[PDB]
């Protein structure tokens, strides 16, 4: 569950000019649990011959879970991106796909967390898991 209070607003403002915002992704819902970010599939996000690239989508799920495992530390506490991987399951060729980050193990020094990224027919595309190192900032 979330340590810290905020708002759909501030976390986009917050991910501003970056590699975020660059990618159109939006931090677009969360859940008690569980928090999403949406990234639309055009020419910034595909592949040269038309469908979602496959890199771009790890991008995806590397920045909604990090957002996630900062958002369930307490003041003085943020995470950092210690190794990822991803199965892609299926090409996209339109809309936007929906990343969704759960955690699987929150401890003291290293979190795990989940990430399902879906299309607009809601169908699974890519399944990662992320692994991410607490330190004190």
């Amino acid at each position: 569950l979330w340590k810290k209070t905020f708002t759909l607003e501030n976390l986009n403002q917050l991910c501003s000019n970056s590699a975020v915002s660059h990618l159109g992704i939006e931090i677009s819902a969360f859940g008690e649990d569980w928090i999403e970010a949406t990234m639309p599939v055009d020419h910034r996000t595909m592949q040269p011959f038309g469908v979602l690239h496959g890199g771009v989508s790890v991008a995806l799920a590397e920045t909604i879970g990090s957002l996630a495992g900062s958002l369930c530390l307490e003041e003085g506490k943020t995470v950092v991106g210690l190794d990822i991987n991803a199965n892609h399951l299926r090409p996209v060729r339109s809309g936007k796909v929906t990343a969704r980050a759960t955690p699987i193990n929150l401890g003291r020094n290293i979190q795990v967390w989940q990430i399902d990224i879906r299309t607009e027919e809601n169908k699974l595309c890519c399944v990662s898991r992320l692994t991410l190192s607490v330190i004190n900032l």
